[PDB]
């Protein structure tokens, strides 16, 4: 028993990251059969980032201009293009340890881990969520550039984030592999509001219930609410709405602790209304929105 | 920026992770070089547990009792050998992804990353601290013995923690590499007390360093304090005692910020004597304990 933050283990994606290096700018890129993908903004110069036209800086570079090093060996650059807003860099050799893997778009509230790397050597890894309004609060320095997220699917890498920058409110925005923006983002050095962050509703439940199977269960009452009149005290909490289909995916922890779903809906409702009254749940002041229904059921029967 | 509970890449431990069976007890076992480390309760039923000799049940085991399964294929056991409350089992083969590695006993509020295995197979990555009392909160299931906790030393694993055993309060316990537990626990099925849990007083004092680093200076106060005045204040709130030695250890989270240890102390003085007044630092509505200056450092400068 316990309840941890949790990220998957980062083995193979650590032997896919590289160093992208192109005039002084060094990043990560992601090295998987035979291409690198990183940020295209890569190709900039500090005054580039102002108002870049990436299309024509992208056209007065050669393949010889990118050097990509795995490990110390270097690898040979042998053609590039641009897919939304990543580079993908042809080079002469396929990855070895390229695993099987997917590129997936996740959705707003779904987890994921990041390997955070500097110089292509992986440093950190940690679990985060993708907010409602399609930022991640990361832990990112310069140089972090090209460090990705994922999940391992049964010795599937689904490859789902690629960072790209970071906000003034230091939060992080970034893309899929395939190079589009979460969020209203674009690659350039303007200002660009986050919309208001809510909190995963869904996500909640789901720490309550691994709350209950830990033997937390203190803010567990005998009142029951329907899904309109808790969306209606969420909203006023900034908690996004609570679906018919975030109820479903709720099921199998219901199913486990035998609490419905509106049961642990009308726990939450008065958590909300009184607050903790300086009481704690899994050892936190606050309401936790950073595991999935899946992470739950995930780490409380134990997948490999 | 940004700050996040960060475990190592757990690519190194993954490469050593195996199973271990004895009779139709089934845990996890570290194979490093041509040696099979696990919990020597391996050998016991659940009737063992009650009170065990374990020299006697050693003595009745022979090499061919043990299945050692490195992923599919099955390592054949030459010789087995207890270490204190680890078993040391010698196989046929030398482990080619053995890193470069070390047996290091870490100290009351230090950290480390677990890689939480079932079946030899890697499931998740977390990082904790050694609790004052030699317990940690982990996440481990049914299944989960013989995981291991490490730090990585610039590319030297250093495995500090074997899992061996969960209290009734949902905390655990395990050993070095060696065998030895921390705490006052020992390996059988008996009441057995942890010591009163403290605050890590010196990790506390890392985090708020974190959160000026971040930009949340909201707690920072004109007032100073000596260390004396500091530590009546701590023991008062079940905080371990501040030594010369944890304010050194905190010089140069003092030299980047510009904020003397005992300036940072008198704004946890105010903490802890006035709460938060419903603020939070680095989002936490509680002070976090489970970052070591050290972890700070290399987190907020950046090492890989
Ligand atoms: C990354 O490229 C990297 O690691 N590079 C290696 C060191 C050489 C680097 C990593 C930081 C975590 N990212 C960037 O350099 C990105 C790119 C993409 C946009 C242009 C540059 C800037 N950038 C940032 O992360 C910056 N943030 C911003 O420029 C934001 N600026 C503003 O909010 C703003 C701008 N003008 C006026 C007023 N406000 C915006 C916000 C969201 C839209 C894009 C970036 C810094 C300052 C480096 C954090
Ligand atoms: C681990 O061996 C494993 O993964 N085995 C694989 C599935 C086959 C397993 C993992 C659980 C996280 N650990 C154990 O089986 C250990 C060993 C070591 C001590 C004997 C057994 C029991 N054990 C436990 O973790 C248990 N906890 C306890 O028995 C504690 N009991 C008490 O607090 C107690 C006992 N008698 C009376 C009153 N209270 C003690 C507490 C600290 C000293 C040693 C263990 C369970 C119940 C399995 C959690």
């Amino acid at each position: 028993s316990g309840f941890r933050k949790m990220a998957f283990p980062s083995g193979k994606v650590e032997g896919c990251m590289v160093q992208v290096t192109c005039g002084t700018t060094t990043l990560n890129g992601l090295w998987l059969d035979d291409v690198v993908y990183c940020p295209r903004h890569v190709i900039c110069t500090s005054e580039d980032m102002l108002n870049p036209n990436y299309e024509d800086l992208l056209i007065r570079k050669s393949n010889h201009n990118f050097l990509v090093q795995a490990g110390n060996v270097q690898l040979r650059v042998i053609g590039h293009s641009m897919q939304n807003c990543v580079l993908k860099l042809k080079v002469d050799t396929a990855n070895p340890k390229t695993p099987k893997y997917k590129f997936v778009r996740i959705q707003p509230g779904q987890t994921f881990s990041v390997l955070a790397c500097y110089n292509g050597s992986p440093s950190g890894v940690y679990q985060c969520a993708m907010r409602p309004n399609f930022t991640i609060k990361g832990s990112f320095l310069n140089g972090s550039c090209g460090s990705v997220g994922f999940n391992i699917d049964y010795d599937c890498v689904s490859f789902c984030y690629m960072h790209h920058m970071e906000l003034p409110t230091g939060v992080h925005a970034g893309t899929d592999l395939e190079g589009n923006f979460y969020g209203p983002f674009v690659d350039r050095q303007t200002a660009q509001a986050a919309g208001t962050d809510t909190t995963i509703t869904v996500n909640v439940l789901a720490w309550l219930y691994a709350a209950v199977i830990n033997g937390d269960r203190w803010f567990l009452n005998r009142f029951t609410t329907t899904l309109n009149d808790f969306n209606l005290v969420a909203m006023k909490y900034n908690y996004e709405p609570l679906t018919q289909d975030h109820v479903d995916i709720l099921g199998p922890l219901s199913a486990q602790t035998g609490i419905a779903v509106l049961d642990m809906c009308a726990s939450l409702k008065e958590l909300l209304q009184n607050g903790m009254n300086g009481r704690t749940i899994l050892g936190s002041a606050l309401l936790e929105d950073e595991f999935t229904p899946f992470d739950v059921v995930r780490q409380c029967s134990g997948v490999t």
